[PDB]
């Protein structure tokens, strides 16, 4: 019995506070009581239209085949304005909808699952589901995590430990170089790879044959935001402006650096196109703490389309020839390393082999580096990595590239003076120390901007710094004062995130609790009823178990992180797949595989709950005769595992089969096998480090790589000499090498003249900021 008003009409969900500096006075206001800098405003023309195939001549048919558009806009109107930038924050006070929804019918199934089996490690899992559904939320965070995020990314950039250049630790390029030889080997780009030489929109051959056109060129995330000077729009929606500011950048930068005056021209250039240099403020979308969601918000620096392709250009041919890491290579390198295919299995090999020798191991992974010492496991983490990025740690790494990458069998450059000039003089200031858009506001970055095309190599730089140090200390264990004292001898702040104690015993466990029942166990299409131990080595988010059935270590997502993604799923966060009938319920079904595919089939309840929901929408689907395999075949897309699982249909669900073919290598391995690396293959980092230590490797023996190393040092003004000096060798003139050895002697005798010595970094960033 209820009142006639009544008759008449799990954790609560999360609504974020209202945000007092969402607007652009408090947010200034903000940043200036905590002395983080503001740049004084810098304005962009408006848009004009041109004519595409006056713009890009090299795309005339392109146009007249109708599949270009005839028009390009421009930033060249008369009229300037300042540009504003506002990121979608959500959920947020006003707005808690289906957007960082937790997954309560997930939690439902858990519990109905729970009551039914007696899984010994089942009310843990529920307990974990429930307590992250309370404490977590999934969303892009707010103005003030935003604001918070950048004083925190200030602290580590000039506060306790303020950021030291690779000079002042005491590295010169060609040192780092030797360095990055062991810890980032590379092959050169395919000899059928463009050298840097050309405009961009050069590198497209079109002329309609579908078994000739091609793009030489990087390939781009079509969705992703175009950045300055293009706020609202896509990659997809300006690709010929994207070509027509790169090929004009390059072009003018080119032409400045050999004219009467470079100084003059490189600065008017640089100042003329500032907007390259400053990325959007993009909120990243997260599972965030809801306690801590308005003091931290991950921020993406959303680069400028023309900035991120020339960059590109640079990066992307060499590291799609260098997929080398500890699996396949003599290297302490995890660049390209999938867990999949046998890769955990290799890992535990080579982890297993220290331990039965007695011997140290590191690996680095970007911001991450992994240190086995003392029969015990580290996770280190650069502390907010970005933020301690000098504009000389990526112009190391651009000295790294054009040396060991952007170079022929003979020793010559696969580049000319002008793409040596954007490498080596203005693109490090573009991403580095540059500057970012929120609202209305140009603010200052304090060290490199997270998401830039060069974010993974000028982190894995820091890391081997930190590395190099740590092996000069005499390898000091990370628990002690003496490993933690390499942050002020860096410049560098890191932290242990994990330290795994008893590891020779933890690997046996691991062997010796596998279950008898199960997947990868008997073989059967059940989970253990108990899962046995798991090697918490959180090796770029996986730990690794021991299966029965192939004898082999497998991974398994990181319990914290499955945990979380199980309590709040990403959405299909595609506007037009969901509108599609079928999509919905075709990504359930994604979600609920993919939560299992990467572990979750070694979680038994998890595995229970998640298989029968996946197969309660297929059944509901075969009753209706509704067809989803397309979406399924293509599943890739529209799961945030997609990248990690390559190769496999969603079409059938998930059996034993499935968790054997991801798990099956292609070769069998012996670690003695692997190959040295491509550049002093015979050297260990140990060895490096010693002749280091030493004062060797001072300065290249190359003329080609002390031209290069000579440009770090000498102004602008000099950058037509510069030109003169490396022309013979980017032209291939006959005796080359014996007038590059002259003019590079020449070059080495002029630098004895201070008033020539000048960053042209430095000489970048004044001009970005001129006002
Ligand atoms: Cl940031
Ligand atoms: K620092
Ligand atoms: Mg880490």
């Amino acid at each position: 019995k209820a009142s006639i008003l009544t008759a008449l009409m799990i954790p609560k969900r999360f609504r974020p506070a209202k945000d007092p500096l969402d607007s652009p006075q408090a947010a200034a206001q903000f940043l200036k009581d905590n002395k983080y800098r503001i740049l004084r405003p810098r304005a962009i023309p408006t848009m004009v239209e041109l004519e595409t195939d006056a713009a890009l001549p090299r795309l005339r048919q392109m146009v007249e085949d109708g599949k270009l558009k005839d028009t390009v806009s421009v930033p060249e109107g008369t009229t300037a304005f300042y540009p504003k930038y506002y990121p979608f924050h959500k959920p947020d006070h006003d707005e808690v909808g289906t957007f960082g929804a937790p997954d309560i019918t997930l939690l439902k199934q858990l519990t109905f699952f729970l009551l039914e089996n007696d899984f010994p490690t089942g009310p843990e899992t529920l307990r974990q589901v429930r307590e992250a559904i309370a404490t977590l939320q999934y969303g892009s965070g707010s103005y003030s995590g935003q604001l918070n995020r950048l004083l925190a990314m200030k602290g580590v950039a000039t506060g306790r430990n303020p950021n030291k250049t690779p000079k002042t630790v005491g590295y010169t390029n060609e040192q780092l170089a030797k360095l990055l030889e062991q810890t980032l080997p590379i092959n050169t780009p395919k000899h059928e790879d463009p050298d840097l030489r050309w405009a961009p929109s050069w590198l497209i051959n079109y002329t309609g044959d579908l078994s000739t056109d091609k793009s030489y060129l990087p390939h781009v995330t079509i969705k992703s935001s175009a950045g300055l000077p293009y706020i609202g729009k896509t990659k997809g929606d300006t690709t010929a402006e994207a070509l027509v500011l790169a090929d004009s950048f390059i072009r003018d930068l080119g032409r400045a650096a050999t004219s009467a005056d470079p100084e003059a021209g490189v600065k008017k250039t640089i100042t003329d196109f500032w907007y390259l240099s400053c990325g959007l403020l993009f909120p990243k979308g997260e599972r965030y703490t809801q306690v801590d969601w308005d003091k931290k918000t991950r921020n993406i620096w959303s680069a400028p389309y023309p900035t991120h392709l020339l960059l590109s250009m640079v990066s992307t041919p060499v590291m799609n020839e260098s997929k080398l890491n500890i699996t396949n290579t003599q290297t302490p390198s995890l660049y390209g390393f999938s867990p999949f295919h046998g890769g955990m299995d290799r890992i535990m090999t080579i982890i297993r082999d220290s331990l039965d020798n007695d011997e140290d191991l590191v690996m680095i992974y970007a911001d991450n580096i992994y240190i086995l010492q003392d029969n015990t496991w580290y996770s280190i983490d650069l502390e907010k990595g970005e933020a301690n990025c000098t504009p000389q740690h990526m112009q190391a790494m651009m000295y790294y590239l054009l040396t060991r990458g952007w170079t022929n069998e003979d020793g010559s450059p696969r580049y000319n003076p002008t793409w040596a000039t954007f490498a080596m003089n203005v693109a490090p200031s573009m991403v580095v120390d540059s500057s970012c858009l929120l609202m209305n506001l140009q603010l200052k970055t304090y060290g490199q901007g997270s998401g830039n095309a060069f974010t993974f190599l000028n982190n894995h730089l820091m890391s081997t710094i930190v590395v190099a140090e740590w092996v000069k200390a005499g390898k000091p264990n990370p628990m002690t004062k003496e490993f933690m004292d390499l942050e002020e001898k860096t410049g560098i702040n890191f932290k242990i995130e994990r330290e795994l104690k008893n590891l020779r015993e933890t690997i046996v466990e691991a062997v010796e609790t596998a279950p008898q029942d199960g997947y990868l166990a008997d073989g059967s299409d059940l989970p253990p009823i108990r899962p046995g131990k798991a090697v918490e080595l959180d090796l770029l988010g996986w730990s690794a178990i021991y299966s029965r059935q192939m004898e082999m270590f497998v991974p398994v997502l990181e319990n914290e992180r499955l945990i979380a993604s199980a309590a709040y799923p990403k959405g299909l966060e595609n506007k037009a797949l969901a509108r599609k009938p079928g999509a919905e319920i075709a990504y359930q079904i994604v979600r609920y595989e993919a939560i299992r595919l990467v572990g979750g089939w070694n979680n038994p309840l998890l595995e229970t709950a998640a298989k029968h929901m996946s197969l309660d929408k297929r059944k509901r689907l075969e009753v209706k005769g509704i067809d989803v395999t397309g979406f399924l075949d293509d599943w890739n897309n529209m799961s945030e595992f997609g990248g990690d699982l390559e190769g496999i249909t969603l079409s059938e669900p998930l059996t034993n089969q499935t968790l054997v073919d991801i798990n099956t290598p292609l070769d069998s391995f012996d670690p003695k096998a692997r190959p040295q690396t491509p550049r002093s293959p015979k050297k260990t980092l140990d060895e490096v480090t010693t002749a280091i230590t030493s004062g060797t490797y001072k300065d290249p023996k190359s003329a080609v790589w002390r031209l290069l190393d000579q440009r770090t040092k000498l102004r602008v003004s000099t950058l037509r000499d510069q030109a003169l000096a490396l022309k013979p060798a980017s032209s291939s003139v006959d005796n080359w090498a014996e007038a590059t050895e002259e003019l590079a002697q020449q070059q080495q005798l002029l630098m004895k003249a201070n008033n020539l010595l000048k960053s042209s970094l430095t000489e970048t960033r004044e001009a970005l900021e001129k006002t």
